[PDB]
């Protein structure tokens, strides 16, 4: 009686890939933001999270669902951005641990690179369903764009030189995946999603292929991800970062992976001075489709259902530890037991 339309969960998708492959730029094109331009050195140094309500995903896939026949079943999707720079393997591992499905970004002009291989191992270890965004197609020489088009509609319009270049680069990337033990196919040439990795060509600059990628991730959620993860179960939450925010004191940014968090909840998490026990005074999200990791305006909530990226204002968070689990003390819980439990992992 819990696997039904009244208990749906928004799943979590991680975007992984080698440095400078376009992971942040793809998310900026989806959000209609400019986070990448605001990063020092254009380098992502923190895990990001953006929530997409299913209404926005429907709109942003309309050009590859013109007849309206694709059935959306998820309520929304939380997408996690991760660093590609070699020095952030800990945050790729943390992000991957949180996700239920993933996009692996490959620059079509460079193929598989060391952090591509690292990310592929993280996904395989957790049996995470994924597709590959073969990004930067606009760098094919003579590429002719239509902004935000479906990949097939745009590829049909390309000259013979571009089609040959695309095919050569696609074949090279397929060979590299096979050398790593993965069979792969262009996503409309793929007979089986499970058997072979789907490859979806994209441009974060023109937006082409992004509708196809969004449709594919929704299909991964509804068709490949364990069905139990489409529905809410016990609370799971993880601290990402500790940030002082004007008006809200020292706050924490948290991925709520499962269950429901409520304003007023008694929470326990790891701290530098020992376990922190406190009460949520404000339970915040960014606006839809805006990054948790960028300071902005916030929406206040009495409750937030998973999965979401939230900011919590509460007394006593100064020494909160990134990576900590976060537990909610229920009526029959022993608070000291919960303390021992967050510090045990
Ligand atoms: N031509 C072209 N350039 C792109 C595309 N996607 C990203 N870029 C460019 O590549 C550079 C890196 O993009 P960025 O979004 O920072 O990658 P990233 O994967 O997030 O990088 P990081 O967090 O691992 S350091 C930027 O200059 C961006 O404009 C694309 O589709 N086409
Ligand atoms: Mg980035
Ligand atoms: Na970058």
């Amino acid at each position: 009686g819990h696997m039904n339309k009244d208990n749906l969960r928004s799943p979590i998708c991680c975007i992984l890939g080698h440095v400078d492959t376009g992971k942040t730029k793809l998310l900026d094109k989806i959000r209609q933001t400019n986070v990448q331009e605001g990063e020092a050195g254009g380098i992502t140094q923190q895990i990001g999270a953006t929530y997409f309500p299913v209404e926005a995903i429907k709109q942003k896939t309309a050009v590859v669902n013109k007849d309206g026949k694709f059935e959306f079943k998820v309520p929304g999707l939380l997408i996690i951005d991760t660093p590609g720079h070699e020095s952030f393997s800990n945050l790729r591992s943390r992000g991957s641990s949180l996700c239920n499905i993933a996009i692996l970004v490959v620059d079509i002009m460079h193929g598989l690179e060391p952090q591509t291989i690292e990310s592929l191992r993280l996904l395989r270890e957790r049996k995470t369903p994924f597709v590959v965004a073969l990004n930067k197609i606009d760098r094919l020489y003579g590429w002719k764009k239509i902004e935000n088009n479906g990949f097939r509609e745009s590829f049909a319009l390309q000259n013979k030189a571009v089609q040959n270049e695309f095919r050569n680069r696609l074949d090279q990337v397929k060979l590299q995946f096979a050398e790593q033990g993965f069979n792969s196919e262009l996503f409309y040439e793929n007979k089986n999603f499970a058997r072979y990795v789907s490859l979806v060509p994209t441009s974060a600059h023109t937006g082409e292929g992004i509708p196809d990628m969004l449709k594919l991730i929704v299909q991964l959620c509804q068709e490949r991800m364990a069905s139990s993860l489409m529905y809410l179960s016990e609370l799971q939450a993880t601290v990402l970062e500790v940030k002082a925010i004007e008006g809200f004191g020292v706050t924490i940014d948290v991925i709520l992976s499962n269950g429901i968090l409520r304003e007023g909840d008694r929470i326990v998490l790891c701290g530098l001075e020992g376990p922190i026990k406190t009460n949520i005074r404000a339970l915040l999200t960014p606006a839809p489709m805006r990054e948790l990791r960028i300071k902005g305006q916030y929406i206040h909530h009495k409750e937030v259902k998973a999965a979401q990226g939230v900011k919590i204002s509460a007394p006593g968070l100064e020494g909160a530890i990134a990576g900590s689990r976060l537990l909610v003390v229920g009526p029959d819980d022993d608070e000291e037991e919960l303390e021992e439990e967050v510090e045990s992992d």
